[PDB]
């Protein structure tokens, strides 16, 4: 019944930066939380380890999770290539919100974003499923490698990831 916690160890051109951990709201969005959790442990045989943050826009969000094409055009969920929008109970209330990227209704895969500002205009369009627990400072450090158009100035990778006890 306690919401799960997952971590990401972040590197910058291969050099360790720090760890960000996330509370996944499995009490409110279990299907979506489970997908992110499993992708984070790699227990299905695929997932986030080694993948990059391909789009980082300071004052907006950091986006990653495209472990098949590395640029925002790929990824897949543990349920198939895509899955439905589970619900929109949770809103984009400020920095640290963890939400699913998508390409239209009912097109969730593996891509996600971490907000670094309130993004209210995404409410009811993107499924919010977690929040940063520890290491928002590390998110803020990653954010400084982004740009207005989202292209990063150094390669930002998930060097390791998994589930915390
Ligand atoms: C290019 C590209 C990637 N992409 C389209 C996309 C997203 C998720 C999945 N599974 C497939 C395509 C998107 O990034 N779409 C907009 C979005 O979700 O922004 C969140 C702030």
């Amino acid at each position: 019944m306690v919401n799960p916690t997952v971590f990401f160890d972040i590197a910058v051109d291969g050099e360790p930066l720090g760890r960000v951990s996330f509370e996944l709201f499995a009490d409110k969005v279990p299907k979506t939380a489970e997908n992110f959790r499993a992708l984070s442990t790699g227990e299905k045989g695929f997932g986030y380890k080694g993948s990059c943050f391909h789009r980082i826009i300071p004052g907006f969000m950091c986006q990653g999770g495209d472990f098949t094409r590395h640029n925002g055009t790929g990824g897949k969920s543990i349920y198939g290539e895509k899955f439905e929008d589970e619900n929109f109970i949770l809103k984009h209330t400020g920095p640290g919100i963890l939400s699913m990227a998508n390409a239209g209704p009912n097109t969730n895969g593996s891509q996600f974003f971490i907000c670094t500002a309130k993004t209210e205009w995404l409410d009811g369009k993107h499924v919010v499923f977690g929040k940063v627990k520890e290491g928002m400072n590390i998110v803020e450090a990653m954010e400084r490698f982004g740009s207005r158009n989202g292209k990063t100035s150094k390669k930002i990778t998930i060097a390791d990831c998994g589930q915390l006890e």
